[PDB]
RNA sequence: AGUAAACUGAGAGUAGAGUGCUUAGUUGAACAGGGCCCUGAAGCGCGUACACACCGCCCGUCACCCUCCUCAAGUAUACUUCAAAGG
């Protein structure tokens, strides 16, 4: 790293800095006075103070990026969000008043809940015992659960089954299925859970 | 981590010649959390028939061979004893 270890990570929250001083705890006050004496890294070119900034979508965009082409990756993301919004508006317009209440038209809400539905609660770790590898059910950390949901979604959309279907069309369709607890990505989560339940007796092989 | 990845120039050398080499720049990620289970390191121990130093050393049969010895049906040769006796 070109930054020395002293450099601290920039905090980019408008509301944090505007917080009234009176509400600050004694520890919080110390943290603020200390920061004034500390070197800070230049803010990266990705995250900003914009009210429209979504960290999860930014991470998903980077996972889609190929060869540093963030412009193309970002184009695919915004096309997907627009495609989802247009599909829900069509479904909303063709629905009855009672049905219209239950139709979600916010693409960010759909994107967040579709990925949450794909997150696996339990994982499998290969453990070598007596020269034989065993798939052992293990608890997954929160970061790994979220990462796996995104990787499965992107891997599914990149699968060759989809013939001459552009990514925004494929991704929007898959996100809407997962939002409704359907589709192959949800099936991949269920398979992992079923495999871990079958191997529940091997859980003792784990030593942590 | 301006790393990987992708993309774009230049240079060395030739008369000419590389999909090679050297080098400048552009866009620009993901994971970094657990573990000692597998490999390896350090500290402190233990063991050791190794010192060419475990790619070490080393045991037995089988095969092949030289010397010596033992057992052994017979057969052959030499050697010891008889009188230190009795009628
Ligand atoms: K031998
Ligand atoms: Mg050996």
């Amino acid at each position: 790293s070109r930054y020395s270890p002293e450099f601290k990570d920039p905090l980019i929250d408008k509301e944090y800095y505007r917080k009234p001083v009176e509400e600050l705890t004694e520890e919080e006050k110390y943290v603020r006075e200390l920061k004034k004496t500390q070197l800070i890294k230049a803010a990266p070119a990705g995250k900003t103070s914009s009210v429209f900034e979504d960290p999860v979508i930014s991470k998903f965009t980077n996972m889609m990026m190929i060869g540093g082409n963030k412009v193309l990756a970002r184009s695919l993301m915004i096309q997907t969000l627009e495609a989802v919004k247009r599909k829900q508006f069509e479904k909303y317009h063709a629905a009855s008043a009672e049905e219209q209440a239950t139709i979600e038209r916010n693409p960010y809400t759909i994107f967040h809940q579709a990925l949450k539905n794909c997150e696996p609660m339990i994982g499998l770790v290969p453990i070598l015992k007596g020269g034989r590898f065993y798939q052992v059910p293990v608890p997954l950390p929160d970061r790994r659960r979220r990462f796996l949901a995104m990787k499965w979604m992107i891997t599914e959309c990149r699968d060759k089954k989809h013939q001459r279907t552009l990514m925004p069309e494929k991704l929007s369709h898959k996100l809407l299925e997962a939002f409704h607890n359907q589709g192959p990505v949800i099936k991949r989560k269920h398979d992992l859970h079923k495999m871990a339940e079958a191997n529940r007796a091997l859980a003792h092989y784990r030593w942590w």
